[PDB]
């Protein structure tokens, strides 16, 4: 089977869903409220273990009651925990999420200053025992690490170029897949149009550059030329973790398969059912619920 | 030894520092984090007790980590929660809330669904050893009953009229002194306009009405004519509690002098202070602290 390292941030979300998003200063009383294991790398790793793969998760947690949750919930998964580091007399980190009614999300992300960047302690890990490696640019050394360690061991590297307030370029550059967010590449390129902020981070990497764009799909650069992937429509709760969950669906994909189109359809059916259910995770399908979701799509109006 | 009270809700302020108030969708990063005991009752009892008051807090928790923790909290600055209803397998109640660099805030509360509303237990409780009684409006049948108790006693009620989703026409009516905040007026009025806003407040309730207008200051009403304190200047990081901090400070200064406009300007200068530091409390000032601070303004 596919085995995957996850590589990045795992945090407590504390999801507050509100009738709709605070735009101005005030007080505000959410309708409902629900605490979930998050994080782009540790989500993708869950996906990746609903949908089959023998999954590492890498990454820090703190040594309070979140960080033993983080880890036991990931475990729950069918996600192995056995290469994250527990610091001592360390908060977990975790982020404050804002959900509407039709599923958008304000996210406020607060990393642990008690989590150390130093990536070092990945040289000890043997990188070539696994198919795949995605990281999270939330964890710029760590990226950085395991993708050259990935890269020298002959092993796909796959990033989640998400916005964040370092540069991102020299992780793009180890990524034989970078697929970004809209507001990532825009960030990393500073250029709001899609189209040339792609070609922009094209010019960053000899690997392929991809940009989802939430409900209008995925676009990316094959054979120089604008490929794309529709989203499937669903009736949508909570988008939150939509890229995590794409980006995991994606790498599991590419290493079964190798080809794009299929990969980054599978990926948006995965992310799709996702955005279903409430949280990152709860929505998460299987292999079987994938493809019967995917291949029963052309059977009905949609 | 002013003896107050203080009845509403205490809950977990889980506080995030931001460039910015996030005006649309998306991931933002905080420079900071603080989790902090806050409830508008809850830091106004803090304010009370660090102003020199024997205070008691009376409010619901759950007997999860974060209600045990919000009692502690309270008994370390010195305000006494044995009269505080703890409940049996139920969560305590939070808000997540955002500071930009100005000190402007975003608050989103979740009330527990574990807390009963219930207020009956309250009938137990001599309200009769209290000089003055304020009630926060996010706990309505416990403002109401306890108003109820301390007007039966001949005890001077303060009401902390914030924003919450339910009419507070009946707590207002109870109040010998309805302190508003701007949206709490406009949400209970339905009118945008401070001036006419307050006026229309002043027909629910034969006790005083105010408004506080945070940097702006702080308006009432006395026989028809409208009063003002400006709120005095300070290096502002956070004005999180700014309202809560204001209430107990202002219950505290009429159960003593009586004097509206000198327990206005005292509470204003309270508030003032507490702005300057992160959270609802660590910036909160004793009374010589509060004595020095005012005496360089006129
Ligand atoms: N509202 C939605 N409806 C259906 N699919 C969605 C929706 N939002 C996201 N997806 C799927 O998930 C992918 C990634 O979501 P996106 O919002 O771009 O990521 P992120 O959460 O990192 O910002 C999309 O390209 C699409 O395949
Ligand atoms: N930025 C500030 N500078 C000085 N004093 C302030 C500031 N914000 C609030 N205060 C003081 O605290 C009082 C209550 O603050 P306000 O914002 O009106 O309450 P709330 O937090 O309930 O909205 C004000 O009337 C004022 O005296
Ligand atoms: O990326 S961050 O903002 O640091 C963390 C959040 O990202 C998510 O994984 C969603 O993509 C959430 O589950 C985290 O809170
Ligand atoms: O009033 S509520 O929004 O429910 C609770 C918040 O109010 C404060 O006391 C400030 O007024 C905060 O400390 C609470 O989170
Ligand atoms: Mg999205
Ligand atoms: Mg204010």
């Amino acid at each position: 089977m596919i085995r995957v390292a996850c590589v990045g941030i795992t945090v407590m979300d504390r999801i507050y869903y509100v009738e709709g998003l605070p735009t101005e200063s005030g007080k505000y009383v959410a309708r409902n409220y629900t605490e979930v294991g998050g994080g782009p790398a540790a989500t993708a790793a869950v996906a990746a273990a609903r949908l089959g793969a023998q999954v590492d998760f890498i990454g820090r947690v703190g040594d309070d009651d979140t960080g033993n949750s983080l880890l036991a919930e990931l475990e729950s998964w069918g996600v192995n925990t056995r290469y994250t580091k527990r610091y001592n007399q360390a908060k977990s980190s975790q982020s404050a999420i804002m959900v509407d009614t039709k599923g958008e999300r304000i996210i406020i992300n607060y990393p642990s200053p008690d989590l150390l960047p130093d990536a070092e302690w990945l040289e000890e890990i043997d990188f070539s025992q696994w198919d795949v490696v995605l990281a999270d640019v939330r964890w710029h050394d760590g990226a950085k690490k395991a993708f050259t360690l990935a890269r020298q061991a002959g092993v796909m590297t796959v990033l989640d170029g998400d916005i964040t307030p370092q540069d991102i370029s020299e992780l793009v550059a180890l990524s034989d897949h970078a697929a970004f967010s809209e507001p990532g590449l825009a960030r990393l390129t500073g250029v709001k149009e899609m189209a040339s902020a792609l070609k922009q981070a094209q010019t960053l990497t000899n690997g392929h550059v991809y940009v989802t764009q939430g409900s209008a799909g995925c676009d990316w650069l094959e054979n120089g030329g604008r490929q794309h992937q529709p989203a499937f429509k669903v009736d949508v709760v909570d988008t939150t973790g939509a890229g995590d969950v794409f980006h995991g669906a994606l790498a599991v994909a590419l290493a079964t398969s190798g080809d794009l189109a299929e990969s980054v359809r599978f990926a948006s059916g995965v992310a799709a059912l996702k955005c279903t259910r409430p949280g990152g995770r709860a929505g998460i399908p299987d292999c079987d619920q994938t493809r019967s979701f995917l291949s029963l799509f052309v059977l009905e109006h949609h």
